[PDB]
This record gives structure tokens, sequence and C-alpha cells, in this order.
């Protein structure tokens, strides 16, 4: 009976109803209390990051990258936590280019902002995952060359 929404929606147990409410009130509390001042928020991305490893979709994965990257902007960093996670556990359970790229992208912003966060689930993902053959960014290979 006091199963949270996120509990629910991540058991094999997804449906749109249950998700739209849940979003909406998450989305409505960010802006109400403001970034980074909302625990239901930091629930939702913590849904996403795990969420999006099983059952991807290209725009809540959009959603969820823009959101966690404005948190990281004005310093409140649990959302782009979950978002490398997602990236280093999601894109070794199904290897998906696209998201791939956004990967190095984004870690190598966060090594540039001078956080290793980032950088370590890059190397995870590396040290994991049986993809071969891929095409790294060279300036993220010299970033974990020094990791
Ligand atoms: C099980 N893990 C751990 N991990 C990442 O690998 C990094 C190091 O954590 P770890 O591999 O669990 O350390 P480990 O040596 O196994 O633990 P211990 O020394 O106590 O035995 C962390 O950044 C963590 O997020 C992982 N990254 C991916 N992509 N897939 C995985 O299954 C795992």
């Amino acid at each position: 009976h006091m199963q949270h929404p996120s509990h629910e929606l991540l058991k094999e147990g997804f449906t749109q109803h249950v998700y739209h409410k849940y979003r909406r009130r998450c989305l409505n509390e960010r802006k109400r209390l403001g970034i980074g001042q909302s625990q239901e928020m930091n629930t939702l991305f913590r849904f996403w990051s795990f969420f999006l490893r099983d059952h991807f979709n290209k725009k809540m994965y959009e959603e969820f990258k823009q959101l966690a990257l404005e948190d990281a902007k004005e310093g409140y960093r649990y959302g782009l936590e979950c978002l490398f996670r997602y990236y280093s556990y999601g894109l070794e359970k199904k290897f998906r280019l696209d998201i791939f790229k956004d990967f190095q992208e984004e870690t190598v912003k966060d090594y540039e902002a001078g956080q290793l966060y980032g950088l370590e689930k890059f190397w995870a993902f590396l040290k994991y995952s049986k993809a071969k053959n891929l095409d790294i960014d060279p300036k993220l290979q010299e970033y974990l060359g020094k990791f």
C-alpha cells in the first residue's frame, strides 16, 4: 500500500497513467521549490536512471538529460550522477551508438569542469562492457590516460 510510484513503475509494472501523474508532481515541485530543492524530483532522476536501462525511450531520455544538465549547472549534481550511471550501466546492457556519443560528450564536459565522477563512470563502462571497436573521442582518450 505504501509503494512509492517509482518503485511500482520499476517492477517487471509501468503504466502511462501512473507515470504521467508522478512525473507531473515531480516537475511541479521542481518548479515551485526550485532546482535542487525537491526530493521528489530526485526520485524521478533515480527512476529514469534505472528505467531507461531496460525500457529506452528517446523523449524520456532527452528530458532526463536536459534536466540533469540544468541542475548540474546550478550546482546540484544528483541528476547528472544519475545520468552517468544510466550511461555506464545502460550502455553495457545494450550498446547504443547514438547514446554512446552523448556519453562521451558529457564525460568530456564533466572532466573539463574539474569533476571525475563522469570520467570514472566512462572508465567503468570500458572495463565492464564487451563492446569492441569503439570510436572514442581522441581528447577523451587523453583524459582517460591520466584518469
Ligand atoms: C558492478 N559494477 C561497478 N561499476 C562501476 O565500477 C566502478 C568501480 O566500482 P566496482 O567495480 O564495483 O569496484 P570493485 O573492485 O568491483 O569492488 P570491491 O573492490 O569491493 O570488490 C564504479 O564507478 C562503479 O560505478 C560498474 N560499471 C558498469 N558499467 N557495470 C557494472 O556492473 C559495474
